[PDB]
């Protein structure tokens, strides 16, 4: 076949009920994740190849970066709760990996302040039980697949994309193969 189980994707042994159509995991410490965001725009290119209105979800993980990694999962919960993912994603990647200015929870907060989230609103969200539940949801989704690596992409709670085999000589061809593979998996 052109797409083969065990090759371009893997079938999960335990389908995750109630999973969104597309579930991506990332870490702000993850070098490929930074590339997937700013240079490849993987999520937007996947979205464009899928039917309109399909549910796509993106969650942060704790397993990279120790204490700060877990602070970043809580900050990602804040970003989701406030709907400000598009305003903070690149500045968070830059602060962790490019300028290396994000060293503490206060430095994370500074990124949101600079992006225009009022401090009182950030602090209220950071301490909210809505955000605690979003933290729990991110941890539970990763635990459902014993996740050990990011970036990771899961389709319908049934298939994991495997990009390590795809050709990387041309960035746009890579993105097209990734998006077309997600579309194929979503149609299974």
């Amino acid at each position: 076949a052109q797409y083969e189980d065990g090759k371009q994707y893997t079938t999960l042994e335990k389908p995750v009920a109630g999973a969104p159509q597309v579930l991506e995991f990332f870490s702000f410490f993850c070098p490929h994740c930074y590339q997937f965001e700013e240079v490849l725009h993987i999520s937007d290119n996947v979205k464009k190849k899928l039917p309109e209105g399909v549910k796509m979800t993106k969650y942060h993980v704790n397993f990279m970066g120790g204490d700060l990694g877990k602070d970043l999962t809580q900050a990602w919960a804040v970003a989701m709760a406030l709907g400000v993912e598009d305003k903070v994603t690149v500045p968070l990647f830059e602060g962790v990996q490019k300028t290396q200015t994000i060293r503490s929870a206060s430095d994370i907060r500074d990124v949101f302040i600079n992006a225009g989230i009022k401090g009182e609103e950030y602090d209220a969200a950071w301490n909210s039980f809505v955000v605690k539940s979003l933290v729990a949801q991110q941890e539970k989704a990763a635990a459902d697949v014993q996740l050990r690596g990011v970036p990771a992409m899961f389709v319908n709670g049934k298939y994991q994309l495997n990009p390590q085999g795809m050709d990387t000589s041309n960035m746009d061809v890579f993105v097209q193969q990734y998006a077309d593979t997600v579309k194929y998996l979503s149609e299974k």
